[PDB]
């Protein structure tokens, strides 16, 4: 009832975030075309040399990584 | 160079959602033997407002990912 409310608001939240931030969405299509994989392991490498990976890491860098792909595929 | 600001980027949003919720105590408090509907439940009223955007998507499957790895263990 109520838990799997909150759970969904929640998931609406993250997605909502990282749509609607403007500046990430310049960044994330101002990757060059001729190595995204490299792009994305920098990137996915300066998520673990802080000490605090934790979940909203991760599904922002599944958002990057979903974002190449599709760029990638148009 | 920019590749930082972009990593910047990703490691705020990251940490303001982290400290925001506790979506992992909220995934596990979840009902374990009833997986489908939970599922169901949560990606029909996230849908709800006619607002498809692709982070949604991302967090839909990230907690199907989550959802399935608590069913295999």
């Amino acid at each position: 009832d109520a838990s799997t409310k909150k759970l969904s608001e929640s998931l609406k939240r993250i997605g909502d975030e990282l749509n609607s931030n403007m500046e990430l969405q310049r960044m994330i299509a101002a990757v060059d075309t001729d190595s995204p994989r490299e792009v994305f392991f920098r990137v996915a490498a300066d998520m673990f040399s802080d000490g605090n990976f934790n979940w909203g890491r991760v599904v922002a860098l599944f958002y990057f990584a979903s974002k190449l792909v599709l760029k990638a595929l148009s």
